[PDB]
């Protein structure tokens, strides 16, 4: 149980965050410099999005040990060889994705430990702390430990994942079955005046992570792509994953609080303040910090109050397709944003994107704080 | 009555459409080449917008002969002198605006003749034919007649307007009073679920003329700014003003028809087809043609069914502030569109704007054709 999680998730984050610098490294050493890394962040949500959603139906059947760990891992063997020459050739693509793939395993991780929540007063921090912690240190002395962690990433991912496998010895029981007859799709046909209500919260996370996809591009962009800083980009990002998570515990209760939006609101705005605040460090590095913060408590109140109602099918739809969808939108904009960002400097343009989402959450924040009705 | 209109409106369109080429001429001979002419179109809606709206309250008091004709005309004396050196210096600005100012007089023109409508089966073509016709020919042999119509425009505007004055001998009677205590401002607070209804039509003309502001930029842009073609841009645009107007008579009844949107829908889309259709002429020249078409029947069903309900204050708000407002939005985009259109060629970018409004009206078209409820 518990330990099976710690192992599979360990490799999950190891490959995940480590691919952040790894991307930075090889991606800034390939064909499409820095436009691609922004796109890589888009890939982050590509994985998680289709995961929680479609992998949801996949979660209800079988396939954990086989497809999930055994599958993605063997593909990782193809990893360094093909990912050198083909590193450039969309193999920087395959690599990045698979890292977050183990992260998908992490998704299921939050699920079962939630059962453990039913045992007492636990809320979410527990499982997330498990992952978060392993991420921060292991990752830092990983690349930061001895430069290009080629066979090291090979070890971390393979070794930790197969460690899980070797001690997991389980397919996936205690849950339903059939993905082919599970995939959902519906609409606001039933969600009519719910527009006032549901669309209030819709606009919330929808716009939130969407513009945040663009902001993700920014924050994770800054660096000297290989370097200790990028290896430690994996580190720093994770260090902050940890602080905001217990903060997210009380933060879920805060989600109630002036709609956690008050949080997101002021935060993204402050991100911009730091964007033009002090000497290098704090600015965008804090940017990534905040982004993840928002993500967690948001997905917290959303997880429960969303997925348990008939808005289970409609719920999968709201946080997953809606949010992840917005992310995809901004990502596409990025594709042509670079190709059209030719305005050499480019101030107010990308800044309009970043700042937009910040202040966008501002207006949405208070505006939603006002409405309140039961059923 | 009738003749007073024909005179004041005559000068109205003379200065109006003639400023279209005149702009093209001097504007393409000034500081901000061609970005400014696009902006000039934005000025078109600046005038008409604030006119129908705020000039509405102005219409209810007094000021026709004094402020309206006497005022704007004397300002026109300042016209060629200051508008040469200062032509460049925002005097190309003052000139263009004042032309459409006499056009404001035209606004009041559609009003009274509507009373004449109450007399039988008339709908709108009548007054609009008056203006439209005078525009097309007078304008063509105006600039096209003997090149730079300096003192000619002086004559046309001054002479025709003062002709009106000399035979108008009326201030403005048969209507209410007080602008200072007339200016309206309110919101969708009352217009709640009206969102389904009102916002259906809202999106209609809102987006319609907004993107059309950008499209206006395109269509009226093409030319060799002085030239017979531009003088005849005034001509051509007006020639087509005439055809679509009686077409707008039956077109109002068509406004009903699959919501006149079916019209706007297919049309703007076809505008794009011609954009990449045949040899020079037909393309964007047809572009302007269609734009005005849409404008008239739209403002027709809107005029009646809009301005006569409590949505008189709310009505002024919908077609006037809402539509005109959208126009302003696109115009601003234009300001920085040029400054950022530095992508030397610039295909899909401005084309995305043009094409967007076309297809935008497509979706809105059919989508609205479906709803139907009384009260």
């Amino acid at each position: 149980l518990l330990l099976m999680l710690v192992l599979l998730v360990a490799v999950g984050q190891m490959a995940q965050t480590i691919y952040i610098p790894a991307i930075a490294d090889m991606a800034r050493d390939l064909n499409v410099r820095e436009g691609a890394v922004q796109s890589v962040m888009g890939a982050y949500l590509l994985t998680y999005g289709v995961s929680q959603l479609f992998y949801g139906p996949i979660s209800d059947r079988v396939g954990r040990r086989p497809v999930i760990l055994v599958g993605m891992s063997i593909f990782m063997l193809a990893t360094l060889v093909a990912v050198t020459t083909s590193s450039l050739t969309v193999l920087i693509a395959a690599s990045a994705m698979q890292g977050m793939g183990t992260g998908v395993g992490g998704v299921m991780a939050r699920t079962l430990p939630r059962d453990l929540y039913e045992r007492t007063q636990l809320r979410h921090a527990n499982s997330l702390l498990n992952m978060g912690i392993l991420v921060s240190p292991l990752l830092a002395p990983l690349i930061g430990g001895l430069l290009d962690t080629m066979w090291n990433w090979r070890a971390c991912y393979l070794f930790l994942l197969v460690l899980c496998a070797g001690v997991t010895f389980s397919m996936a029981r205690w849950m339903p079955e059939t993905r082919p007859v599970d995939a959902p799709r519906t609409r606001l046909l039933t969600s009519y005046k719910t527009l006032f209500g549901n669309s209030g919260f819709n606009c919330y996370l929808l716009m939130l992570i969407g513009g945040l996809a663009g902001i993700a591009a920014f924050e994770a962009c800054s660096g000297v792509l290989m370097g200790a800083v990028l290896g430690l980009s994996s580190m720093t990002v994770s260090i902050l994953f940890i602080l905001p998570i217990p903060a997210a515990f009380f933060g879920a209760w805060f989600a109630g609080r002036p709609n956690k939006r008050f949080s997101t609101l002021m935060w993204q705005s402050v991100i911009c303040c730091l964007l033009a605040g002090l000497l290098m460090w704090i600015p965008d590095w804090f940017g990534v910090m905040n982004v993840w913060t928002l993500l967690v408590p948001a997905a917290l109140f959303f997880f429960g109050a969303g997925m348990l109602f008939p808005l289970a099918t409609s719920g999968a739809m709201e946080p997953f397709p809606f949010l992840a969808g917005t992310a995809g939108a901004l990502v596409g904009g990025l594709q042509n944003i670079g190709s059209g960002v030719l305005a050499s400097l480019s101030a107010m343009l990308p800044q309009t994107g970043q700042g937009s989402l910040g202040l966008l959450m501002t207006l949405m924040g208070l505006l939603i704080v006002l409405c309140w009705l039961p059923l």
